[PDB]
Formats: structure tokens, sequence, C-alpha cells
């Protein structure tokens, strides 16, 4: 199955942290990396907060469950980052979101997939296109249209 994983990290300098996430990706069980986005300086969601994102996306060929998969990418997320003290917006230094896992809708109580906000995330979105402009969401969406429609600001590459 074809998972996509938003991969976000607001550290300073992030490279370290994203690479070894991807790696960590790479070492999931029944799974193995397809193709990385570039990486993307992105604005934070939040207020400015400051600090920008790196954003990336991973296509991520699996075996695994959508909750095993998430089981490891929220494993990653404790290895690999950690927690900002009191941040609302972003509190994890790297976020690790399966965006899609093939064409499956998930709505459980761990996992909402398609992601819940990515339409409305332009650092999700902008990478996802840059390795899969074709995508098409499971109800039909695409996401193409989605970033024609919402005029989402490019991403400058990191
Ligand atoms: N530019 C940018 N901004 C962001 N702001 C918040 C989060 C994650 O925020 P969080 O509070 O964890 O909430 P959620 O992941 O449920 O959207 N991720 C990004 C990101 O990846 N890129």
């Amino acid at each position: 199955t074809v998972a996509y994983i938003a991969i976000g990290s607001n550290l300073a300098s992030p490279l370290e942290q994203v690479n070894a996430a991807l790696k960590a990706l790479g070492d999931i069980p029944e799974s193995h990396i397809l193709t990385v986005s570039s990486f993307y300086r992105t604005p934070p969601l939040g207020p400015q907060d400051q600090p920008d994102y790196l954003n990336a996306a991973v296509a991520l060929e699996t075996s695994l469950a959508p909750e095993e998969l998430l089981n490891h990418t929220q494993r990653i997320e404790l290895q690999q980052g950690r927690v900002r003290k009191a941040e609302r917006w972003g509190p994890r230094t790297l976020d690790l979101d399966i965006m899609l896992f093939g064409n499956e809708v998930i709505n459980t109580e761990r996992l909402t997939v398609p992601h819940y906000d990515m339409k409305n995330r332009g650092f999700m979105l902008w990478p996802l296109f840059e390795i899969a402009p074709e995508l098409v969401f499971p109800d039909g969406e695409m996401l193409r249209q989605i970033l024609h429609t919402r005029a989402f600001d490019k991403l400058n590459k990191w």
C-alpha cells in the first residue's frame, strides 16, 4: 500500500532530525520509502510562532495496517522529536502524519486518513503534489485540484 506521510519539523536546524525520521521511516517493518519530496521551508500554520517548518512528503510502500503504520510514525515522533512544552501549535518538533494510506478512508479515534486538515495545508499538499501530482483522494478529490483552487503559496525548498 502506498502511504503518504508528511514530515514536519520545526527545529531551527531540522535536517538531521528529518533525516533521522526518514531513516526511521525506511526502517519501518514491511515498508520502504518509495520517494521523498524535496524539503520545503514553510511558514508555521499557527501564528508566526517563529519557527519555519521543514516539510516534506514521503511515499512509503507498506504492507502494514494503517494503525500499525501509525504506531511506527508515532514511535518515530517520540524517538526522533520531542515536545515543545506549552506550544499549542506544533507541540512536537517532529510530526509524521499519515496523509493518505492507499485509497483508504480511516476515521478512527487514532487515525483520520486522509489527514484531517491536509487540504488546508499547502505545506502538506505541495510536497505531496511534488511526489504525487496526480494523486486522487479516496473521495475522488484531486490533489492538483485542491492546489489549483485554494491557491496555496508555493513552498520554497529548504
Ligand atoms: N508550516 C507548517 N506549520 C505547521 N504548524 C503545526 C504543525 C503540526 O501542529 P500540531 O499542533 O501538532 O497539530 P496537528 O498536527 O494535529 O495539525 N505542523 C506544521 C507543519 O508541518 N508545517
